[PDB]
């Protein structure tokens, strides 16, 4: 790390890669005042999606046809080991019986910021139990509408505790 | 287990995971009066689902599409080994052939606890006989109406005997 | 649920949309003591309109037609599952057969708020059953005078029981 | 329909039906073979079974 680091560059210009250990959901419980990580997470993912209107014509030229943007919608799907005492398996289920939407969001627990949030409905809540390894779960959740970006918005970074 | 768990703990907190041999689904005979395990048995898996309506309306904003909850409903897929002579396919088959709802649910054997219960319909129920290996079953049940989650209901934890 | 309601928001302002299946046509029995909702109704119209008389003469200026409203009349088309024992349809039907008025009402019940009411007769009453789905029933009422609209005006939220 | 309460919906049996399928080696002047070429021809339906030749059931 000396010499003028000639072979060993410890300068921190940008993280360059985020591990999957860091990024996490969370979810509010019914009152709110505390978040909590879902249990067990070995799998997560955050499908973001616009819609693309045609208006082409026969006044449009150049042979390409035209679009224009749509309408936005979202979802998470997040996998992993189901551990039915856990609170926030608890919490989840509670939400799915009762039907009332679920405040969530991704955070990146190593780098102490925050990603995603919002309010979803608990779409597909479902588990797996192979009799070779433990038994699993699976949870979908469909957004009701805005799902705020905290990447380029300040605040959001309460974290479970 | 001392040197004040210096290397190794020993506290019980939690599993972090459930083994999926643990988990089993069982049935009530034709009276009811007993709780049966279906033999041989090698996967389970419990499906949960929720319906999404979209309120998307000019009256929207944010840029979002709106969405809110709908009805839901249930399956429980299960395979594994089949042997004619087993009291549990006995019954199997004759709730199969006279229509005859059924009670059916998820326990957890080694935790001495109950998953999930319901009423459902035997809506497949095949057989596959390859010649290199053992004969196999498969069995797919719909449910007539609310599954009944146990770990969050007091109560539900009888166990075949 | 909490954050300021940073990105998940839980203001009551309004409810921006109603689920059809929490608007129920009840109608009161012979007595009309007792408010019975139809049995298994899956679907409901409420069909308001109002005519308009031309009155174009030859001293109209602009190049446009000129009208003025009309008379009023309305109709309720009501659909589901039909079991004949149901208490609802057993009324329905002697009101079918007696040729009498029938005092129907359509509330919301998941706000426990009236919508409509009014005096009808018993205009269509017809069933399906195909071999492959359950029994239909199909009922249509068409209107005796005024139909009282319970949005905008006090009282008319008897709860069917 | 909208008298359901719970939020979970409503289902009851129906019909039924069957099917079996069967893959192995073909012996062209085996008699069973010829017997299921028949049974194709002629459109005529099949008395079928599956057994346990091993447990006698």
């Amino acid at each position: 790390a000396f010499e003028e680091n000639l072979y060993c560059d410890y300068t921190p210009g940008a993280a360059k890669a985020v591990a999957g250990k860091d990024v996490i959901l969370a979810v509010f419980n019914a009152a709110g005042d505390k978040l909590l990580a879902v249990a067990g997470q070995q799998g997560l993912t955050v499908n973001r999606s616009k819609d693309s209107i045609e208006i082409t014509s026969k006044d449009t030229v150049g042979g390409w046809k035209s679009k224009i943007g749509g309408m936005k919608e979202w979802s998470i799907e997040n996998d992993g080991l189901y551990v039915a005492d856990a609170e926030s398996h608890k919490e989840l289920a509670k939400y799915f019986e009762s039907d009332s939407p679920v405040c969530v969001k991704i955070i990146n627990q190593a780098s102490k910021k925050g990603l995603f949030g919002g309010l979803a409905i608990v779409a597909d809540y479902s588990f797996e139990a192979p009799f070779d390894e433990a038994m699993t779960y699976s949870v979908k959740l469909d957004g009701m509408g805005a799902l705020v970006d905290l990447t380029i918005t300040e605040g959001g970074d309460q974290m479970p505790g």
